[PDB]
């Protein structure tokens, strides 16, 4: 859901259509603001790995959102955009298929919709709890399976930068780049608020006041304004 | 003879470039010669559990 990897054929111009994995497509919301994704040649950020989203596609390096139909350039053609197909401008040299790897932003809505600090986000990763990247190129950007923080509105996104930034969205664009297909990612909000004073910010490590996962309760329950429920029960093995 | 984990897409080496992990497709560095079909035999380790996630002696 995070990181996909897809065959480009580079034989005929048609070729040019690659379907997006469907992993990737999911949550989009419509299109909404923390739909985002960046488009990789290489497994790793360094040297030049980078496919550059364009509204006209040129080169076998520029991209963009189609419907699943054929894009010709023209300097009055664009491609419709559409969530589930990416056009590319031009065919790889050689006639060799090549590898386009997804990369996914997605949003985490802890604060009811609005954003919240950086450091109040933690992440887990095949249970093992992972460090915030915040400056590129850093001592944390280095080491696999680490996560970037943004926020993203209306009018445009923003990745944070320190620990102190308002953000409601993670990515895993490090210089190793994305997570393998059955990873599981745990991001949670250790925000200690309208609980108890002897509760703490930290994951459950046998400890008293810690945080137990709760997958999608905040969907439901308000976080920010303190709505919390009330009644319980058990039905059929569900809570 | 050189293979790695993917899932399902092509790999084409380079210095910067790794395949993408995932236990279901093995993806070979190259092609081997005269083009025709050979056969990959996959032998798999089982775990059995047997002292409630614990280990146990191998005589036993």
């Amino acid at each position: 859901r995070f990181f996909g990897s897809t065959t480009r054929f580079n034989s005929v111009s048609f070729d040019r259509v690659v379907k997006i994995p469907t992993s990737i497509t999911t949550q989009n919301n419509g299109s909404d603001p923390y739909y985002r994704m960046r488009l990789y040649k290489q497994s790793n950020r360094t040297g030049s790995p980078n496919l550059n989203e364009v509204v006209q596609p040129q080169l076998a390096d520029d991209w963009a959102f189609s419907d699943g139909s054929i894009y010709n350039y023209s300097v009055n053609d664009y491609p419709n955009p559409s969530p589930f197909w990416v056009v590319f401008g031009a065919l790889v040299g050689g006639g060799q298929p090549s590898t386009v790897y997804f990369s996914r932003r997605r949003g985490l809505g802890f604060a009811n919709g609005t954003s919240v600090q950086a450091s109040k986000i933690d992440v887990v990763v095949n249970g093992v709890q992972r460090t915030p990247i915040y400056t590129p190129g850093s001592a944390p950007d280095s080491v696999y399976r680490n996560y970037y923080t943004y926020f993203a509105d209306t009018t445009g996104a923003a990745t944070g930068t320190s620990s102190t930034s308002l953000v409601n969205g993670i990515f895993f664009d490090a210089i190793p780049l994305g997570l393998a297909t059955n990873d599981t990612v745990e991001a949670s909000n250790n925000t200690n608020i309208h609980i108890g004073s002897a509760s703490i910010a930290t994951r459950y490590n046998y400890n008293d006041g810690s945080y137990i996962p709760a997958f999608g309760l905040g969907d439901f329950a308000d976080y920010l304004n303190g709505y919390y429920p009330s009644v319980v029960t058990f039905f059929q093995g569900r809570l």
